């Protein structure tokens, strides 16, 4: 049950900007780590402020467009967005960690992945949601297919990564800086810029993702042509409790307001489906009887979420009080 780890060492810490800091990670004898496709991260062991030790998931950056790129890496490389009033987990990867540091780490996963299918690629950087998405316009430019990044933030003196995303990308970067063009970005012109049939990649913050995740369902584009990251955590944010009641077994359990249901169904004691646990692989899905939800998933359809009988429970809730669950 417990997951197998990796001991690296840091082998370099970068200030790209104040508030990220690039992290290079090495084997101690500097031999080969498990390989890895654009699109994958690595949870990393960090300590919180009470000393309690947690796991924070990290995206994999490579900018090298060789195809066997990260076919058997001898570094991770990470880049993390320190959060002052977070969790504690980015303040300890600013703070807590130094060069020379041993870090355990999981192996990669990936729940977000470049389809193999037809289409081109459209890449919608929110902050530094951009860094799968630099694995990914490098992975496309060395198969030479056609790729742009959106890449949208507050201001550009806090978006790393310009440099080396304008050398590898130049024309099919599109930056966006709030502090600039003094309005949000305009998502409706960039999905009305999108080339017929080409697939969306969407990573960053949840109200992101959600216009995007309105807009593209609003358009009815294909299912597999919208992928989405959700780095915004915790994802049981301004949430109120809640009654779960399993209609199998009359159980009834309160839901409190920091704890997804799935994780006060996983402690009470069942033994649910997950995987990526937000609300982007589908694998948690529980049949809804009664009781209006509050959707918060990316991977449900328009027509799923109108109809009321499903739900994802790692990361959706009840509109109301209470909700009865098959
Ligand atoms: C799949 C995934 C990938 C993530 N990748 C990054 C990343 O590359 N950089 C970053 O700053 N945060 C990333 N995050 C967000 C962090 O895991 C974490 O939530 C953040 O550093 C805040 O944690 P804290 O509140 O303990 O400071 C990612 C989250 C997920 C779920
Ligand atoms: S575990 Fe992936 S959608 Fe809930």
């Amino acid at each position: 049950a417990p997951t197998a780890t990796l001991q690296l060492r840091v082998a370099e810490a970068r200030q790209l900007n104040p508030l990220i800091r690039m992290l290079r990670l090495c084997a101690e004898d500097g031999r080969a780590l498990p390989g890895f496709a654009a699109g994958a991260h690595i949870r990393v062991q960090v300590s919180l402020p009470d000393g309690r030790t947690d796991w924070r998931h990290y995206s994999l950056i490579n900018f090298a467009t060789a195809r066997n790129a990260t076919n058997a890496p001898t570094e991770y490389v990470i880049a993390v967005r320190k959060e002052a009033e977070g969790r504690g987990g980015s303040r300890f990867m600013h703070e807590g960690l130094n060069e020379g540091d041993t870090l355990a780490i999981e192996a990669p996963k990936n729940d977000f992945p470049l389809h193999t299918g037809p289409g081109g690629s459209v890449l919608v950087a929110g902050g530094i949601g951009v860094t799968p998405l630099a694995t990914m316009a490098a992975r496309r430019r060395a198969e030479g297919a056609p790729v742009r990044m959106h890449y949208a933030g507050r201001s550009r003196e806090l978006m790393a990564f310009l440099p080396e995303l304008q050398a590898l990308l130049g024309d099919d970067l599109r930056v966006h800086a709030d502090a600039e063009a003094g309005a949000p970005l305009d998502i409706d012109a960039l999905l009305d810029g999108v080339p017929a049939g080409d697939r969306l990649y969407v990573c960053g913050p949840k109200v992101m993702l959600d216009a995007v995740l309105a807009r593209t369902q609003a358009r009815g584009w294909e299912h597999d042509r919208v992928h989405f990251e959700l780095f915004t955590e915790p994802v049981a944010e301004g949430d109120q409790p809640f009654e779960v009641e399993l209609a199998q077994s009359g159980q009834r359990f309160t839901v409190p307001a920091g704890q997804s249901i799935l994780d006060c169904l996983i402690e009470h004691g069942c033994d649910p489906m997950f995987d990526c646990k937000r609300g982007e692989c589908g694998v948690c899905a529980v049949p809804v009887l009664e009781g209006e939800i509050d959707h918060r998933d990316y991977v449900l359809t328009a027509r799923e979420k109108a109809q009321g009988n499903v739900m994802q429970i790692c990361i959706s809730r009840a509109k109301g009080a209470r909700l009865v669950l098959d």
